[PDB]
């Protein structure tokens, strides 16, 4: 459901996925080493976290709708999996706008081969 | 899709996609400014291409399967979509395996807004 992450992530911080969060810090887009870097890439941490709770599911390709109520977005439940990969994306295009106010653009390409830490449970 | 292309990376040129090709120079992740920076990143512009003969599909999210004959990658035909993104996907795994020996590290994690010419037509 990466394209359904992505019209989130549109509609919540104005930004467009590629290229201002798919490759963000130690986390946005990718990353298992931290620490992570500011408030917005500890929410792409918690959006991988999220997806761990879903090994039953494929995140990534499962689609979904979703509804906006009264300025929240709001998951359908027409699928278990398709209820909670929502949720996962729900929190994090939510937290990435939250954190707008902090978005450091020498983060949005930042080499993962600075991002030594070991990797931290969620 | 993308788990299926990733795979495919993974078993050409021995590399996970993430990080070395989601965001490597101006097309492998993302991007339509060019010029392309070498021979890998001339793959992605194609792959990018490809995907553009199927806008009856969602190559990206659909789900297909594969075998590996001779040390070949044996597209599946259940539908025309499942056959069709499998060769795009097929062929830009071959291509950054052509070109591994040229990939520059330096291209990792180029700064988008570093790619200044034209959207050229595919
Ligand atoms: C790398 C392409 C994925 C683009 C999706 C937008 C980024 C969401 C960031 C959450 C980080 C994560 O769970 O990897
Ligand atoms: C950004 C997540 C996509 C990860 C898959 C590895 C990249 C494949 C390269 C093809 C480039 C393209 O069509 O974007």
């Amino acid at each position: 459901s990466v394209v359904e992450l992505g019209k989130m992530i549109i509609q919540e911080t104005g930004k467009s996925p590629f290229p201002s969060y798919t490759s963000y810090g130690c986390f946005c887009g990718g990353g298992e080493r931290g620490p992570p870097l500011d408030a917005t890439d500890r929410c792409c941490l918690a959006h991988s976290c999220c997806y761990d709770t879903l090994p039953d599911c494929s995140p990534k390709t499962d689609r979904y709708k979703y509804k906006r109520e009264n300025g929240e977005i709001i998951c359908e439940n027409s699928t278990s999996c398709k209820k909670r990969i929502c949720e996962c994306d729900k929190a994090v295009a939510v937290c990435l706008r939250k954190n707008l106010n902090t978005y450091n653009k020498k983060y949005t390409y930042y080499p993962n081969f600075w991002c030594k830490g070991d990797i931290e449970k969620c």
